[PDB]
């Protein structure tokens, strides 16, 4: 369908910008996400045309900017898995989707898991959905954990998984955990010794963080381990794995581990 925006276009565009016309774009749910700054002058005939074509409702642009429709909240579908969210407030990646599917793949039905960071469900509900595991999610801003809440239903499973509306640090369970995603990406080892609390003895922890290139291979696990062992705590590495890199040259990384005490 790329060829039949051009054509549509084509005939009302400048000839040389119609060369320039976003050849990729980001669809969340009914709702784009269309990158372009010389198509400026026609961006709102721009997202009709893509938006007739691709058949969405809204359109947004990235640089988030309405272009066309009024209507930002959509479900997206991914994996068997129903998001439904506010594109234009709350982040979602469809680009992170190996990550999504690795999830729901790893947890055991008996296991407790604590996600201290739920958005709207992104690591969790594929755990709850096919793991079948009971589930603790945290979510800390009110209008993200409103289709956190929504998204247990949408997917059937307010059996096994609970939402709370709060500070992951007054959060007050102690040894519970057997599984915790840490799936905040900005100085993620401040909420080290909150997981560690949580943590039962032998947990699996999910650990994700941005790390500058230059630091790699030994960050961030050697920070996580240093701080674990201040605490009290050892620390074992199963895997790690690169999610996505950044400009200028810093990595979203993710890292399971395994923590014991003593």
């Amino acid at each position: 369908i790329k060829p039949r925006i051009r054509e549509i276009l084509s005939k009302e565009l400048p000839e040389e910008l119609v060369k320039l016309l976003p050849k990729r774009w980001v669809r969340i749910g009914d709702v784009l996400l269309l990158p372009l700054p010389e198509l400026e002058p026609y961006k709102h005939r721009i997202a009709e045309v893509y938006a007739e074509v691709l058949g969405v409702k809204t359109v947004l642009r990235k640089g988030y900017e309405l272009l066309y429709g009024s209507d930002t909240v959509t479900v997206h579908v991914e994996n068997g898995i129903k998001y439904k969210l506010d594109v234009a407030k709350i982040m979602f990646s469809p680009a992170n989707v190996k990550e999504r599917v690795r999830m729901a793949k790893v947890a055991k039905p008996d296991e407790l898991v604590v996600d201290m960071f739920a958005g709207i469900g992104h690591l969790s509900l594929p755990i709850a959905v096919y793991g079948k595991a009971k589930v603790i999610a945290i979510e800390k801003d009110p209008y993200t954990f409103k289709f956190l809440v929504e998204n247990i239903h949408l997917n059937k499973v307010e059996d096994r998984m609970s939402a709370y509306n709060m500070d992951n640090r007054d959060f007050p369970g102690e040894n519970i955990a057997d599984r915790i995603l840490m799936g905040y990406v900005v100085r993620t080892h401040e909420f080290i010794p909150k997981a560690l609390s949580i943590a039962k003895d032998g947990a699996i922890i999910h650990y994700h963080n941005t790390v500058p290139e230059k630091l790699m291979p030994r960050e961030p696990f050697e920070t996580f381990k240093r701080i674990t062992k201040e605490y009290g705590y050892d620390v074992e590495k199963l895997n790690e794995l690169k999610i996505k890199r950044y400009a200028p040259g810093v990595w979203h990384v993710v890292l399971d581990l395994r923590v014991f005490k003593s």
